[PDB]
RNA sequence: GCCGAGGUAGCUCAGUUGGUAGAGCAUGCGACUGAAAAUCGCAGUGUCGGCGGUUCGAUUCUGCUCCUCGGCAC
Protein backbone atom coordinates (compact mmCIF):
# COMPACT_ATOMS: atom_id res chain seq x y z
CA UNK A 1 0.00 0.00 0.00
CA UNK A 2 1.01 3.64 -0.56
CA UNK A 3 -0.76 4.63 2.60
CA UNK A 4 -2.39 3.07 5.47
CA UNK A 5 -5.39 5.22 6.93
CA UNK A 6 -5.88 3.96 10.42
CA UNK A 7 -8.26 6.69 12.52
CA UNK A 8 -9.14 9.75 10.32
CA UNK A 9 -5.84 9.94 9.25
CA UNK A 10 -3.45 7.73 6.82
CA UNK A 11 0.25 7.12 7.26
CA UNK A 12 2.83 6.15 4.67
CA UNK A 13 5.27 3.52 4.93
CA UNK A 14 8.53 1.57 4.68
CA UNK A 15 10.83 -0.77 6.26
CA UNK A 16 9.58 0.04 9.58
CA UNK A 17 6.09 -0.04 8.95
CA UNK A 18 4.69 -3.58 9.45
CA UNK A 19 0.90 -3.83 10.60
CA UNK A 20 -0.53 -7.08 9.37
CA UNK A 21 -4.73 -6.97 8.12
CA UNK A 22 -5.57 -9.09 11.29
CA UNK A 23 -3.97 -7.26 13.85
CA UNK A 24 -5.83 -4.23 12.37
CA UNK A 25 -9.08 -5.39 12.82
CA UNK A 26 -8.68 -5.37 16.62
CA UNK A 27 -7.77 -1.98 16.51
CA UNK A 28 -10.66 0.87 18.24
CA UNK A 29 -12.02 -2.51 19.26
CA UNK A 30 -11.50 -0.97 22.80
CA UNK A 31 -12.31 -4.16 24.77
CA UNK A 32 -11.63 -2.16 28.12
CA UNK A 33 -15.01 -0.90 27.46
CA UNK A 34 -17.36 -3.77 26.12
CA UNK A 35 -19.19 -3.05 29.57
CA UNK A 36 -19.98 -6.67 30.66
CA UNK A 37 -16.16 -7.53 29.96
CA UNK A 38 -13.81 -9.09 32.31
CA UNK A 39 -11.27 -6.18 31.75
CA UNK A 40 -13.78 -3.35 31.88
CA UNK A 41 -14.49 -4.89 35.21
CA UNK A 42 -11.26 -4.63 36.62
CA UNK A 43 -11.11 -1.09 35.06
CA UNK A 44 -13.88 0.23 37.59
CA UNK A 45 -13.03 -2.56 39.69
CA UNK A 46 -9.51 -0.26 40.28
CA UNK A 47 -11.47 3.15 38.94
CA UNK A 48 -13.72 2.80 41.94
CA UNK A 49 -11.09 1.64 44.77
CA UNK A 50 -9.09 4.85 44.03
CA UNK A 51 -12.62 6.87 43.84
CA UNK A 52 -13.37 6.09 47.51
CA UNK A 53 -9.66 5.40 48.81
CA UNK A 54 -8.69 8.65 47.97
CA UNK A 55 -9.64 12.82 46.85
CA UNK A 56 -7.08 15.25 47.16
CA UNK A 57 -8.65 18.77 47.64
CA UNK A 58 -12.67 19.08 47.62
CA UNK A 59 -14.56 16.45 46.27
CA UNK A 60 -12.56 16.27 43.16
CA UNK A 61 -10.58 12.80 43.50
CA UNK A 62 -7.21 13.27 42.45
CA UNK A 63 -7.05 10.26 40.09
CA UNK A 64 -9.20 11.41 36.93
CA UNK A 65 -9.70 8.52 34.61
CA UNK A 66 -8.71 7.98 31.07
CA UNK A 67 -10.03 4.93 29.25
CA UNK A 68 -10.40 6.50 25.63
CA UNK A 69 -7.05 7.22 24.31
CA UNK A 70 -5.33 7.04 20.53
CA UNK A 71 -3.36 3.67 20.37
CA UNK A 72 -1.73 5.23 17.67
CA UNK A 73 0.83 7.38 19.18
CA UNK A 74 4.31 8.79 17.86
CA UNK A 75 7.42 7.91 18.64
CA UNK A 76 8.62 10.52 21.12
CA UNK A 77 6.03 9.39 22.84
CA UNK A 78 6.14 5.73 23.21
CA UNK A 79 9.64 5.67 23.35
CA UNK A 80 11.41 8.95 23.69
CA UNK A 81 9.46 11.00 27.02
CA UNK A 82 10.56 7.81 28.94
CA UNK A 83 13.83 8.33 28.87
CA UNK A 84 14.64 5.12 26.49
CA UNK A 85 17.86 4.80 24.48
CA UNK A 86 17.75 4.92 21.28
CA UNK A 87 19.06 1.07 19.74
CA UNK A 88 17.30 0.32 22.97
CA UNK A 89 16.31 -3.59 22.74
CA UNK A 90 12.66 -2.83 23.03
CA UNK A 91 12.48 -1.02 19.90
CA UNK A 92 13.03 -4.08 17.62
CA UNK A 93 10.52 -4.21 14.80
CA UNK A 94 9.74 -7.09 15.03
CA UNK A 95 8.53 -7.06 18.49
CA UNK A 96 6.27 -3.26 18.26
CA UNK A 97 3.36 -2.81 15.43
CA UNK A 98 4.84 0.28 13.67
CA UNK A 99 3.27 2.90 10.96
CA UNK A 100 5.68 4.38 9.79
CA UNK A 101 8.94 4.88 11.30
CA UNK A 102 7.88 8.03 13.65
CA UNK A 103 4.23 6.58 14.28
CA UNK A 104 3.34 3.53 15.90
CA UNK A 105 0.90 1.01 17.43
CA UNK A 106 1.39 2.30 21.78
CA UNK A 107 3.29 -0.95 23.02
CA UNK A 108 2.81 0.73 26.44
CA UNK A 109 0.31 3.02 28.46
CA UNK A 110 3.49 4.33 29.55
CA UNK A 111 3.91 6.46 26.61
CA UNK A 112 1.21 9.22 27.65
CA UNK A 113 2.85 9.45 30.93
CA UNK A 114 4.56 12.15 29.73
CA UNK A 115 2.28 14.42 27.85
CA UNK A 116 -0.25 14.52 30.97
CA UNK A 117 2.64 15.28 33.48
CA UNK A 118 2.90 18.58 31.17
CA UNK A 119 -0.04 19.24 31.38
CA UNK A 120 -0.88 19.42 34.87
CA UNK A 121 -2.27 16.63 36.11
CA UNK A 122 -0.13 15.52 39.48
CA UNK A 123 -2.07 12.06 39.60
CA UNK A 124 -3.54 9.52 36.81
CA UNK A 125 -5.29 6.61 35.58
CA UNK A 126 -4.91 5.66 31.42
CA UNK A 127 -6.60 2.18 30.89
CA UNK A 128 -6.17 1.31 27.20
CA UNK A 129 -5.39 -1.14 24.56
CA UNK A 130 -1.46 -2.08 23.48
CA UNK A 131 -0.22 -3.66 20.86
CA UNK A 132 3.51 -5.72 21.48
CA UNK A 133 4.21 -8.09 17.95
CA UNK A 134 5.06 -11.34 19.46
CA UNK A 135 3.62 -15.23 19.69
CA UNK A 136 0.53 -16.57 20.45
CA UNK A 137 -0.09 -19.08 23.41
CA UNK A 138 -1.86 -19.46 26.35
CA UNK A 139 -0.50 -16.40 28.40
CA UNK A 140 0.86 -14.26 25.21
CA UNK A 141 -0.89 -12.49 22.78
CA UNK A 142 -0.55 -9.53 19.75
CA UNK A 143 -3.30 -7.54 21.52
CA UNK A 144 -4.11 -6.76 25.28
CA UNK A 145 -4.62 -4.18 27.55
CA UNK A 146 -2.44 -1.88 30.57
CA UNK A 147 -3.86 0.33 33.76
CA UNK A 148 -1.24 2.57 34.36
CA UNK A 149 -1.70 5.11 36.91
CA UNK A 150 0.83 7.96 38.18
CA UNK A 151 0.65 10.25 41.28
CA UNK A 152 2.73 13.27 42.11
CA UNK A 153 3.88 15.14 45.38
CA UNK A 154 4.23 18.36 46.86
CA UNK A 155 7.77 19.36 48.21
CA UNK A 156 5.87 20.64 51.11
CA UNK A 157 3.72 17.55 51.84
CA UNK A 158 5.81 14.55 50.95
CA UNK A 159 6.73 14.43 54.23
CA UNK A 160 4.33 17.31 55.98
CA UNK A 161 3.27 14.90 58.77
CA UNK A 162 6.58 14.72 60.13
CA UNK A 163 8.25 16.07 63.41
CA UNK A 164 7.87 19.73 61.68
CA UNK A 165 11.54 20.80 61.47
CA UNK A 166 11.79 21.36 57.08
CA UNK A 167 15.54 19.94 57.12
CA UNK A 168 14.51 17.37 54.26
CA UNK A 169 14.49 19.06 50.86
CA UNK A 170 12.87 15.87 49.07
CA UNK A 171 16.29 15.99 46.76
CA UNK A 172 19.83 16.71 46.15
CA UNK A 173 22.89 15.63 44.90
CA UNK A 174 23.95 12.68 46.16
CA UNK A 175 24.03 9.40 44.02
CA UNK A 176 22.61 6.52 42.13
CA UNK A 177 22.33 3.40 44.28
CA UNK A 178 21.10 0.60 43.63
CA UNK A 179 17.92 2.27 45.87
CA UNK A 180 17.82 5.98 44.46
CA UNK A 181 18.19 8.08 41.82
CA UNK A 182 21.36 10.42 41.81
CA UNK A 183 18.72 13.25 42.29
CA UNK A 184 16.48 12.00 44.94
CA UNK A 185 17.04 11.99 48.95
CA UNK A 186 16.07 8.60 50.86
CA UNK A 187 13.50 10.19 53.35
CA UNK A 188 11.82 11.43 50.02
CA UNK A 189 12.22 7.74 48.64
CA UNK A 190 11.49 5.29 51.18
CA UNK A 191 8.34 7.34 51.32
CA UNK A 192 6.78 7.01 47.55
CA UNK A 193 7.78 3.79 47.17
CA UNK A 194 6.26 3.26 50.37
CA UNK A 195 3.09 4.96 49.13
CA UNK A 196 3.51 3.29 45.69
CA UNK A 197 3.96 -0.24 47.49
CA UNK A 198 1.50 0.89 49.68
CA UNK A 199 -1.38 1.67 47.39
CA UNK A 200 -0.87 -0.87 45.46
CA UNK A 201 -0.53 -3.59 48.49
CA UNK A 202 -4.10 -2.00 49.17
CA UNK A 203 -5.35 -2.23 45.90
CA UNK A 204 -4.14 -5.78 45.08
CA UNK A 205 -6.09 -6.92 48.63
CA UNK A 206 -9.07 -4.96 47.77
CA UNK A 207 -9.95 -6.62 44.01
CA UNK A 208 -8.34 -9.94 45.59
CA UNK A 209 -9.30 -10.60 48.72
CA UNK A 210 -6.50 -11.09 51.60
CA UNK A 211 -5.43 -14.64 50.98
CA UNK A 212 -2.85 -13.70 48.06
CA UNK A 213 0.53 -14.36 47.80
CA UNK A 214 2.12 -11.11 46.89
CA UNK A 215 5.82 -10.14 46.99
CA UNK A 216 8.06 -7.91 44.85
CA UNK A 217 11.49 -8.72 42.81
CA UNK A 218 13.88 -5.86 42.03
CA UNK A 219 13.91 -5.05 38.42
CA UNK A 220 14.85 -2.44 35.77
CA UNK A 221 12.56 -0.09 33.44
CA UNK A 222 14.14 2.85 31.48
CA UNK A 223 11.75 5.22 32.78
CA UNK A 224 11.76 4.54 36.42
CA UNK A 225 14.83 3.91 39.44
CA UNK A 226 13.71 1.63 42.12
CA UNK A 227 11.88 -0.49 39.84
CA UNK A 228 9.78 -3.60 41.74
CA UNK A 229 7.77 -6.28 39.88
CA UNK A 230 4.72 -7.36 42.00
CA UNK A 231 4.26 -11.35 41.47
CA UNK A 232 1.05 -13.22 42.90
CA UNK A 233 1.39 -16.57 43.53
CA UNK A 234 -1.98 -18.98 42.58
CA UNK A 235 -2.18 -22.63 41.82
CA UNK A 236 1.47 -23.39 43.41
CA UNK A 237 3.71 -21.26 40.72
CA UNK A 238 4.26 -17.21 41.17
CA UNK A 239 2.62 -15.60 38.31
CA UNK A 240 2.95 -11.98 37.50
CA UNK A 241 0.97 -8.98 37.54
CA UNK A 242 2.59 -5.05 37.27
CA UNK A 243 5.47 -2.80 36.82
CA UNK A 244 6.35 0.09 38.75
CA UNK A 245 8.86 2.15 40.58
CA UNK A 246 9.27 6.09 41.23
CA UNK A 247 9.81 8.03 37.82
CA UNK A 248 12.81 9.17 36.80
CA UNK A 249 13.34 12.98 37.56
CA UNK A 250 15.03 14.25 34.15
CA UNK A 251 11.37 12.84 32.65
CA UNK A 252 9.63 14.48 35.19
CA UNK A 253 11.48 18.25 35.43
CA UNK A 254 11.60 17.83 31.33
CA UNK A 255 7.88 17.83 31.00
CA UNK A 256 6.18 20.55 33.34
CA UNK A 257 7.30 19.34 37.29
CA UNK A 258 10.40 20.57 37.54
CA UNK A 259 9.67 20.49 41.51
CA UNK A 260 8.42 16.99 42.34
CA UNK A 261 8.53 13.33 43.05
CA UNK A 262 6.16 10.66 41.86
CA UNK A 263 5.61 7.14 41.27
CA UNK A 264 4.07 5.12 38.06
CA UNK A 265 2.36 1.49 37.75
CA UNK A 266 0.99 -0.19 34.78
CA UNK A 267 -0.77 -3.39 35.32
CA UNK A 268 -1.94 -6.24 32.82
CA UNK A 269 -5.94 -6.34 32.75
CA UNK A 270 -5.42 -9.83 31.16
CA UNK A 271 -3.05 -11.05 33.75
CA UNK A 272 -5.25 -9.77 36.72
CA UNK A 273 -8.48 -10.32 35.06
CA UNK A 274 -7.34 -13.95 34.50
CA UNK A 275 -6.59 -15.10 38.04
CA UNK A 276 -9.31 -13.29 39.17
CA UNK A 277 -11.29 -15.16 36.70
CA UNK A 278 -10.29 -18.38 36.35
CA UNK A 279 -9.58 -17.55 32.36
CA UNK A 280 -6.68 -19.98 31.62
CA UNK A 281 -5.96 -18.74 27.82
CA UNK A 282 -5.97 -15.28 27.29
CA UNK A 283 -7.41 -15.65 23.62
CA UNK A 284 -10.80 -16.91 25.31
CA UNK A 285 -11.38 -12.61 26.07
CA UNK A 286 -11.93 -12.62 22.78
CA UNK A 287 -14.33 -14.99 22.64
CA UNK A 288 -18.31 -14.11 21.69
CA UNK A 289 -20.13 -17.27 22.63
CA UNK A 290 -22.85 -16.46 24.94
CA UNK A 291 -21.32 -19.29 27.12
CA UNK A 292 -18.15 -16.58 27.72
CA UNK A 293 -19.45 -12.62 27.69
CA UNK A 294 -21.98 -13.89 30.09
CA UNK A 295 -20.98 -15.73 32.70
CA UNK A 296 -19.77 -11.85 33.64
CA UNK A 297 -23.03 -10.87 34.32
CA UNK A 298 -22.99 -9.53 38.33
CA UNK A 299 -24.89 -6.37 39.09
CA UNK A 300 -22.36 -5.33 40.70
CA UNK A 301 -18.52 -4.94 39.75
CA UNK A 302 -16.65 -5.83 43.28
CA UNK A 303 -18.96 -9.34 42.25
CA UNK A 304 -16.47 -12.36 42.30
CA UNK A 305 -17.18 -15.07 39.48
CA UNK A 306 -14.81 -18.32 38.83
CA UNK A 307 -14.82 -19.30 34.88
CA UNK A 308 -16.88 -22.08 33.67
CA UNK A 309 -14.46 -23.84 30.94
CA UNK A 310 -17.09 -24.05 28.16
CA UNK A 311 -16.76 -26.96 25.22
CA UNK A 312 -16.79 -26.15 21.84
CA UNK A 313 -18.88 -29.47 20.88
CA UNK A 314 -22.15 -30.65 19.74
CA UNK A 315 -24.32 -29.88 22.50
CA UNK A 316 -27.36 -32.21 22.34
CA UNK A 317 -30.29 -30.98 23.63
CA UNK A 318 -33.53 -32.82 25.41
CA UNK A 319 -36.46 -31.37 27.14
CA UNK A 320 -37.85 -33.07 30.24
CA UNK A 321 -41.54 -32.07 31.72
CA UNK A 322 -43.89 -33.19 34.68
CA UNK A 323 -46.48 -31.76 36.85
CA UNK A 324 -45.71 -30.63 40.29
CA UNK A 325 -46.58 -32.15 43.33
CA UNK A 326 -48.33 -29.87 46.01
CA UNK A 327 -46.62 -28.31 49.29
CA UNK A 328 -43.15 -29.46 48.75
CA UNK A 329 -40.46 -28.89 45.87
CA UNK A 330 -38.25 -26.00 45.18
CA UNK A 331 -36.35 -25.10 41.90
CA UNK A 332 -32.67 -25.74 43.42
CA UNK A 333 -33.60 -29.06 44.77
CA UNK A 334 -34.37 -29.89 40.68
CA UNK A 335 -31.18 -28.26 39.42
CA UNK A 336 -29.14 -30.32 42.15
CA UNK A 337 -30.83 -33.95 40.86
CA UNK A 338 -29.70 -33.14 37.45
CA UNK A 339 -26.57 -32.02 38.15
CA UNK A 340 -26.64 -35.05 40.07
CA UNK A 341 -28.06 -37.31 38.05
CA UNK A 342 -25.79 -37.59 34.92
CA UNK A 343 -24.30 -34.07 35.94
CA UNK A 344 -20.79 -32.90 35.39
CA UNK A 345 -21.62 -32.98 31.30
CA UNK A 346 -25.03 -30.68 31.90
CA UNK A 347 -23.29 -27.00 31.02
CA UNK A 348 -26.77 -25.50 31.76
CA UNK A 349 -30.22 -26.12 32.83
CA UNK A 350 -33.21 -23.26 32.29
CA UNK A 351 -37.11 -23.05 33.17
CA UNK A 352 -38.76 -22.74 29.53
CA UNK A 353 -42.67 -22.85 30.46
CA UNK A 354 -44.70 -23.02 33.53
CA UNK A 355 -48.12 -23.79 32.91
CA UNK A 356 -50.82 -23.54 35.16
CA UNK A 357 -53.66 -26.21 33.94
CA UNK A 358 -56.98 -24.70 33.73
CA UNK A 359 -58.76 -27.60 34.72
CA UNK A 360 -56.88 -29.75 37.28
CA UNK A 361 -55.18 -26.90 38.46
CA UNK A 362 -52.02 -28.66 38.89
CA UNK A 363 -48.77 -26.81 38.09
CA UNK A 364 -46.33 -28.25 35.36
CA UNK A 365 -42.85 -26.89 34.70
CA UNK A 366 -40.41 -27.37 31.16
CA UNK A 367 -36.91 -28.11 31.96
CA UNK A 368 -34.10 -27.57 29.18
CA UNK A 369 -31.38 -29.83 29.32
CA UNK A 370 -28.51 -29.12 27.47
CA UNK A 371 -26.29 -31.92 27.65
CA UNK A 372 -22.96 -31.37 26.22
CA UNK A 373 -19.49 -33.15 26.82
CA UNK A 374 -15.96 -30.97 26.81
CA UNK A 375 -14.07 -34.10 24.77
CA UNK A 376 -16.04 -36.20 22.74
CA UNK A 377 -19.26 -35.45 20.80
CA UNK A 378 -22.43 -36.77 22.44
CA UNK A 379 -24.52 -39.25 20.40
CA UNK A 380 -28.60 -38.99 21.73
CA UNK A 381 -28.19 -42.57 21.92
CA UNK A 382 -25.48 -41.71 24.62
CA UNK A 383 -27.41 -39.14 25.77
CA UNK A 384 -30.76 -40.25 26.34
CA UNK A 385 -30.19 -42.83 29.12
CA UNK A 386 -28.86 -39.81 31.34
CA UNK A 387 -32.16 -37.65 30.65
CA UNK A 388 -34.17 -41.41 31.23
CA UNK A 389 -32.02 -41.59 33.91
CA UNK A 390 -33.74 -38.87 35.43
CA UNK A 391 -37.41 -39.37 34.49
CA UNK A 392 -37.68 -42.53 36.94
CA UNK A 393 -35.30 -40.66 39.26
CA UNK A 394 -37.48 -36.93 38.95
CA UNK A 395 -40.38 -38.55 40.18
CA UNK A 396 -39.44 -41.22 43.03
CA UNK A 397 -37.13 -39.06 44.52
CA UNK A 398 -39.26 -35.06 43.70
CA UNK A 399 -42.55 -36.46 44.18
CA UNK A 400 -43.96 -35.49 40.75
CA UNK A 401 -45.91 -36.90 38.03
CA UNK A 402 -43.31 -37.19 34.94
CA UNK A 403 -45.44 -35.90 31.62
CA UNK A 404 -43.45 -38.49 29.91
C1' G B 1 12.27 -16.08 14.75
C1' C B 2 12.20 -21.75 14.02
C1' C B 3 10.15 -26.89 13.78
C1' G B 4 5.36 -30.07 13.24
C1' A B 5 -0.10 -30.44 12.40
C1' G B 6 -4.03 -28.40 9.92
C1' G B 7 -7.96 -24.99 7.29
C1' U B 8 -14.19 -29.38 4.07
C1' A B 9 -21.95 -28.21 5.84
C1' G B 10 -24.04 -24.41 12.64
C1' C B 11 -20.11 -27.57 15.73
C1' U B 12 -16.64 -31.69 15.49
C1' C B 13 -14.55 -34.07 11.85
C1' A B 14 -14.32 -38.24 7.55
C1' G B 15 -13.70 -38.79 2.04
C1' U B 16 -12.75 -38.38 -3.21
C1' U B 17 -5.84 -43.73 -5.58
C1' G B 18 -8.07 -36.44 -9.47
C1' G B 19 -14.50 -36.57 -12.50
C1' U B 20 -17.58 -30.14 -7.73
C1' A B 21 -18.38 -34.48 -1.14
C1' G B 22 -20.57 -37.43 3.80
C1' A B 23 -21.55 -38.95 9.22
C1' G B 24 -22.95 -37.57 14.30
C1' C B 25 -24.74 -33.67 17.13
C1' A B 26 -27.61 -28.99 15.64
C1' U B 27 -31.80 -26.96 11.91
C1' G B 28 -37.05 -26.86 9.15
C1' C B 29 -42.14 -29.09 8.23
C1' G B 30 -45.77 -33.36 9.69
C1' A B 31 -47.74 -36.54 13.56
C1' C B 32 -48.14 -36.50 18.98
C1' U B 33 -48.45 -32.24 23.30
C1' G B 34 -51.81 -26.69 26.26
C1' A B 35 -46.79 -25.96 24.73
C1' A B 36 -42.16 -29.24 24.70
C1' A B 37 -38.74 -33.56 24.93
C1' A B 38 -38.05 -38.37 23.31
C1' U B 39 -40.40 -41.11 19.27
C1' C B 40 -41.74 -42.14 14.06
C1' G B 41 -41.99 -39.94 8.61
C1' C B 42 -40.09 -36.25 5.22
C1' A B 43 -36.18 -32.30 4.08
C1' G B 44 -32.36 -28.81 3.47
C1' U B 45 -27.79 -27.04 3.47
C1' G B 46 -21.70 -26.18 1.56
C1' U B 47 -18.24 -20.75 -4.42
C1' C B 48 -14.28 -28.17 0.18
C1' G B 49 -9.04 -20.98 3.16
C1' G B 50 -7.21 -16.80 -0.76
C1' C B 51 -3.72 -16.50 -5.53
C1' G B 52 -1.10 -18.88 -9.46
C1' G B 53 0.73 -23.86 -11.67
C1' U B 54 0.67 -29.20 -13.81
C1' U B 55 -3.73 -31.79 -15.90
C1' C B 56 -9.30 -32.64 -20.66
C1' G B 57 -10.76 -31.73 -15.68
C1' A B 58 -8.60 -30.30 -8.82
C1' U B 59 -11.72 -29.82 -2.95
C1' U B 60 -8.20 -33.74 -3.86
C1' C B 61 -1.00 -33.11 -7.00
C1' U B 62 2.70 -28.78 -6.83
C1' G B 63 4.49 -23.50 -5.49
C1' C B 64 3.32 -19.04 -2.59
C1' U B 65 0.40 -16.38 0.96
C1' C B 66 -3.27 -15.45 5.00
C1' C B 67 -5.17 -17.85 9.52
C1' U B 68 -5.48 -21.30 13.24
C1' C B 69 -3.36 -25.06 16.66
C1' G B 70 1.05 -27.10 18.96
C1' G B 71 6.10 -27.96 20.32
C1' C B 72 11.30 -25.15 20.87
C1' A B 73 13.03 -20.95 21.72
C1' C B 74 14.55 -14.46 21.82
Amino acid sequence: GSVVELLGKSYPQDDHSNLTRKVLTRVGRNLHNQQHHPLWLIKERVKEHFYKQYVGRFGTPLFSVYDNLSPVVTTWQNFDSLLIPADHPSRKKGDNYYLNRTHMLRAHTSAHQWDLLHAGLDAFLVVGDVYRRDQIDSQHYPIFHQLEAVRLFSKHELFAGIKDGESLQLFEQSSRSAHKQETHTMEAVKLVEFDLKQTLTRLMAHLFGDELEIRWVDCYFPFTHPSFEMEINFHGEWLEVLGCGVMEQQLVNSAGAQDRIGWAFGLGLERLAMILYDIPDIRLFWCEDERFLKQFCVSNINQKVKFQPLSKYPAVINDISFWLPSENYAENDFYDLVRTIGGDLVEKVDLIDKFVHPKTHKTSHCYRITYRHMERTLSQREVRHIHQALQEAAVQLLGVEGRF
